[PDB]
Parts: C-alpha cells; structure tokens; sequence
C-alpha cells in the first residue's frame, strides 16, 4: 500500500534529484563558460570567429559556435577549462567544509610550560635541536621522561599553528599582523565603504603608484640596509 | 675594499632581483591575459571593441585595447580577476608544496586496533559512548589517563587520513579505490598513451555517453534498489 507507494517515490525522488543534479553539473560549465565569457563579452561581442563556414553557414556561433562543426576542440577546450575550475572550487569548498570542524587538528607545537589540566613534569628536561616539531612526544627519548603533550585543541587549528609556525619565514609579516589585526577590528560598516572606495577609484591610484614602484625597491634596500 | 664592494654588491643584487620580481609579477598578469585570449584565439580573438573611438581612433588590437581609452573599466575588471586567479593559483602551489616533504603535520584519529609500542595495552581504550571516532588524542577516552594513540605518517599524504577516515561516508570510494589502484598500478609509458587516446577522440566519446547519460540515473537507481 503506502509502502510500495513510498518505495516507489524512494527511487522517484531519486530520479529527480539525479535530474536536477545533473542539469546542475551541466549549468555550471556552461553557466560557467557565458559568465566568463561574458566577462570578457561585456568588454567585448558575441560572436565565433572561428565559426567555420564548410558545412553550415549559420550565424549562430558566438561561444559555443556549433558543437562539432566550427570549433569543436576549442569548445572541449573550454569545457576541460571549467571542469578543472570546477575541481579547483571543490577543494576550496571541502577546506572551507573542513573550517574549524571541531574534530580537525592542526596537531602543532611550541615551547611552553603551560598545560590543560594538571600535568606533573617530574623534571621534565629532555631537550633537543629544533625544539618546535620534535619528535612524536609518544615519550620518545632517552628515557619515557614521563611525558605529555599537546592534543588538537580547538580553533582555525591547522592553519593557526601554520601561520605561527611559518611567521619565523618572516617576522615583518609578523609586526605587519597587528596592522591587519585592528583593521578587521572595524565594525562590519566597514567593509562596505572599502569596497566602495575600492570600486573605480583603483585606476587613478594604480596609475599613480606606478612611479612608487621604482621607488619601492629604494626604500626595500634601505630597510634592507638599515 | 673588496668588502665595500662586498656590501655594496648586495643592495644591487637585491634591486636586480626586485626588479625581476617586479617583471614576473607583472607579467602573470599579462601572461594570463594573453593566455585567456588563446583560449579565444582558437577561434582568432582578433577585435576588441573596448578601444572605441571616443578620444582615439586607433582600434588598439583586440587583448589589451585601450589603457584609459574607453572601454578600460572592464579591462581593469579583467585585470582584477587575473589578480585573484592568481593569487589562488599561488596559493594551491603553496599547499601543495607544503606538503611533499612530509613535515606537514597530519595527526590522525580513527577507529582501528593497530598496535605498535613497547608493552603496550593491558589497560587500552573502553569508551562505549560516541561511537568509534576518537577525538584528540592528549587521553582520548573518557577516563584514559595511559592513554598513547598513533603519531603522525611519514608517508607523503597526512590528508589521507581523513581520505580514508571521511571515505566511510560512502564506502563506494572505497569499492572503487582498487581500481584507481589498479589504474595507477601502471607503467610510466601508460598516461602518455592515456593522454593521446584522450586528445581528440574525447568529443565522439563526449557525443556517445550523452545518449548513455539518461541511461547511467537508470541504473544508478536500479543499484539503488539492489
């Protein structure tokens, strides 16, 4: 009864949601494909000149000319051009998926002598070279050494402990932080008139600082130096 | 002397390789730009209105056009895009060298009774809540305190702990994982045959699965079902 009737809609459903998907995946190359395209349409027209005129002499062209006929391995060209947009945006969205997670760890390390909860040390004194990423800490050393060490704790994680971690690459990024550090401390009517500022506007301040970059490398060396 | 030189050297080295930096990074963009256009130069790209003839009358060739002149918002607009595919672009490159080495950390924590101390267990894990996942391992267990669980592969993958962790979600990856083994359990002359195969015979096989694309939703239901 009601249950061969949900059975069936079971795989109904899942008809058209394979349908729907599958438009999706479609739309988005060739969405994908007019955006981009329009992108450099909007500057630009439509139309294929490379709309060949042996078989058809059809005026259809203008991106995606004619399948096969006109061009035909631009047009695959550009559909491996999407698809490996496509899986670039895929990975972005599965680290974005990834986020904090709360069961991700950045499993990292540092010099301290804080702890958790309450951690005997009992002369805990086994040093080595490079103290950030030492060994396991699975108290792998001379001796066990009664050890314990950092779990994953909670925050961006991973990608905290790496810009820690590579922050000693380049610690002018490192005083160059706190700069960033209060300019999202803004409120979020913030952002608005930056992008404002930041919408045209750019032209004028490109073309002026075009002479600052011969002056750039100037002040470099002299940071450089001094 | 020969030290004055020395340090003096070093500011001119400097600026030499600034001046190289300064050359490739603005190069990406036009090497983008001109890239994008062969995209579009397979069919030939020949004409950009965007040099309209307000203050000009040159038609400025078709990738670039005008600096300012007209059409030069958009152009801009390409400019900035260029930008930020770039700037992805580097930031992928940089992730994945990150990662060759191994030094990336990649602490994982799945269900599993691999053993590998010394005189280990006899007390181990017993949690019966929350399933099988194990969270950060400082004492996983709700009342671990001897806990110790698995250090980090020096196998160039860590993500693959959770691409074999997260796989369960659907074990059909994992069906189909040995065949991507059996595929790449190949010798190195394989992907240029694979590679050649694809060129060009990829649209008939494009045109052929397009009627089979119908049929694939019917039997992904009728497994569905099974």
């Amino acid at each position: 009864m009601e249950n061969i009737t949900s059975g069936f809609l079971g795989p109904l459903l899942v008809l058209q949601a394979g349908f729907f998907l599958l438009t999706r995946i479609l739309t988005i190359p060739q969405s994908l494909d007019s955006w981009w395209t329009s992108l450099n349409f909007l500057g630009g027209t439509t139309v294929c000149l490379g709309q060949n005129s042996q078989s058809p002499i059809s005026n259809h062209s203008p991106t995606s000319c004619p399948p096969t006929c006109p061009g035909y391995r631009w047009m695959c060209l550009r559909r491996f051009i999407i698809f490996l947009f496509i899986l670039l945006l895929c990975l972005i969205f599965l680290l974005v998926l990834l986020d904090y997670q709360g069961m991700l760890p950045v499993c990292p390390l540092i010099p301290g002598s804080s702890t958790t909860s309450t951690g005997p040390c009992r002369t805990c004194t086994t040093p080595a070279q490079g103290t950030s990423m030492y060994p396991s800490c699975c108290c792998t050393k001379p001796s066990d050494g009664n050890c314990t060490c950092i779990p994953i704790p909670s925050s961006w994680a991973f990608g905290k402990f790496l810009w820690e971690w590579a922050s000693a690459r380049f610690s002018w990024l490192s005083l160059l932080v706190p700069f960033v550090q209060w300019f999202v401390g803004l409120s979020p009517t913030v952002w608005l008139s930056v992008i404002w500022m930041m919408w045209y506007w750019g032209p004028s301040l490109y073309s002026i600082l075009s002479p600052f970059l011969p002056l750039l490398p100037i002040f470099f060396c002299l940071w450089v130096y001094i």
